[PDB]
């Protein structure tokens, strides 16, 4: 089973926050910025999901993702406009389903943790797998500019599912694809669904290559 947290929803519009990040989240909507003061006022735990249309400024719940993260709000500050700039820890990866009407969104969703990596050596070598095709990746891209202590990081982790989301985060995919990544809570299967995104990219490269 999984933890049920009851937490207000910050909808993002466009993007897709992945666990073991830690990003600025600008929020310019009332119920928004509503959604943080209530979870400042509840250890600043935050659900936040992704809209299916980043076009539709109320979201309905049903105009949201199902998962999402369990993040928390370490920092929120208004910029000269009256934006609220969010930073948000994600903590975890969320199946937020169940909301509660009122005047912002908020859900009760299960989190989950990680468990340990049950073919613990598969899961090495795909580690490795991954952190030989990330260095390829971000070496051929074109516009994807990574410098040192980016690319140190990502080479530097033995956390596997910390590995997966990282490069998630860094790589150029779509809301689509992420949210893919997001919804595969086994290990294994998460770790050959990022590989395999790496490694059509680096055979797209060399096709862009080719005909330019």
């Amino acid at each position: 089973g999984h933890m049920r947290l009851e937490l207000p929803v910050i909808p993002l519009r466009n993007t897709v926050i992945l666990p073991h990040t830690t990003t600025p989240v600008d929020v310019g909507r009332a119920k928004s910025k509503r959604a943080v003061e209530e979870a400042m006022g509840a250890d600043r735990l935050i659900f936040l999901v992704a809209q299916r249309d980043p076009e539709v400024d109320d979201p309905a719940p049903d105009d949201l993702y199902t998962w999402g993260v369990q993040a928390v709000v370490k920092q929120a500050m208004r910029l000269p406009d009256g934006t609220l700039q969010v930073m948000v820890e994600a903590r975890a990866r969320a199946q937020v389903t169940d909301y509660i009407p009122g005047p912002y969104l908020r859900a009760r969703g299960e989190v989950f943790s990680e468990i340990f990596p049950i073919d613990e050596a598969v899961v090495r070598v795909l580690v490795e797998e991954l952190k030989e095709a990330f260095e390829k990746y971000v070496a051929n891209h074109k516009s994807l500019r990574l410098d040192r202590y980016q690319l140190e990081a990502v080479k530097g982790t033995s956390d596997p599912a910390m590995l997966a989301d990282t490069i998630a985060y860094h790589a150029t995919w779509t809301v689509a694809e992420k949210q893919e990544i997001l919804e595969l809570t086994d290990l294994e299967a998460r770790l050959k669904k990022v590989l395999g995104l790496l490694s059509r990219d680096l055979e797209r490269f060399e096709l862009d290559k080719r005909v330019a």
